[PDB]
């Protein structure tokens, strides 16, 4: 069922409350052991959201292996994303470890250091060329390289070296910092604009680890991004994009992290976005 008509359907019902819960009822549910543990208690952000065991990242290091971050491996589509939670304080050191032990090539980042007055990430990069940051427990260097802003969304080269072994990469941090502090935004251009620039930039490509997407739980906006992606990736190519089914796609995904898509407004989003982006993927 084309989606367009489905959506037309749903909106014109007011239905859109209803389909979000049979998502969350039909949704996969597997262990989360290690994310419990008590010494994790303070690697986690928020109790209602921790990574399935099967799909969890782990540190290379012998201590304690733990990060909030799962692997979506989304095999028709040929794609892989980590989704992992806004850093805390104490895991800034974990995150970019994560970054380098998987060899990724882009940030992507959905969310503002403060939004509604409370701080929602810790500022785990450098804000100015001659102020480096550096990661003791973890034995990294960070560095600004340069910087590209723009209306709706900045761009950022980074220097990410391997203290121990003095390799050096460059990472690119793709940050949209218009996010509404409330609900979603009205026209998905800008967003689809922005998956645009990720893409244009190798960082979602094979030769490279995959990337890691992040909002303050990395699950809501953070599951917009990457549904998205692999919706139109998928139309793209089928014999028959309108077989793309946007709600097996999400349970398709929820197999690898609980919760992806956080409220009915997002649902609806995501389909709105895939709907625009298509009118580029299908030749116009």
């Amino acid at each position: 069922m084309e989606m367009e008509k489905e959506f037309e359907q749903i909106d014109k019902s007011g239905s859109w409350a209803a389909i979000y819960q049979d998502i969350r009822h039909e949704a996969s549910d597997f262990p989360s052991r290690v994310a419990k543990l008590p010494k994790n208690k303070n690697r986690n952000r928020y109790r209602d959201v921790s990574p399935f065991d099967h799909s969890r990242i782990k540190l290379h290091q012998e201590d304690n292996d733990y990060i909030n971050a799962s692997l979506i491996k989304m095999e028709e589509a040929q794609r892989s994303y980590i989704l992992t939670q806004g850093p805390l304080p104490n895991t800034v050191g974990h995150f970019w470890e994560m970054v380098w032990e998987q060899k990724s090539r882009g940030v992507v980042m959905l969310n503002r250091v403060m939004e509604k007055g409370s701080l929602k990430c810790a500022q785990y990069w450098p804000q100015k060329e001659e102020k480096e940051m550096i990661f003791e427990d973890t034995n990294l260097k960070l560095t600004l390289i340069s910087e590209d802003i723009k209306s709706y969304y900045t761009v950022r080269q980074l220097e990410l070296e391997n203290l121990t072994t003095q390799e050096t990469r460059e990472i690119l941090h793709f940050h949209y910092t218009t996010w509404p502090d409330f609900g979603v935004p009205e026209s998905p251009a800008s967003f689809l604009n922005f998956l645009f620039k990720v893409r244009e930039s190798g960082s979602l490509s094979p030769e490279h680890g995959p990337v890691v997407v992040h909002c303050s739980a990395g699950i809501g906006r953070s599951g917009t991004f990457c549904l998205a992606d692999t919706c139109l990736l998928l139309m793209d190519k089928r014999k028959d994009p309108s077989s793309v089914d946007i709600k097996k796609v999400l349970l398709e995904m929820r197999k690898f992290r609980m919760g992806l898509i956080q409220t009915a407004d997002q649902l609806r989003f995501s389909y709105l976005a895939v709907i625009e982006g298509a009118k580029f993927i299908m030749g116009d």
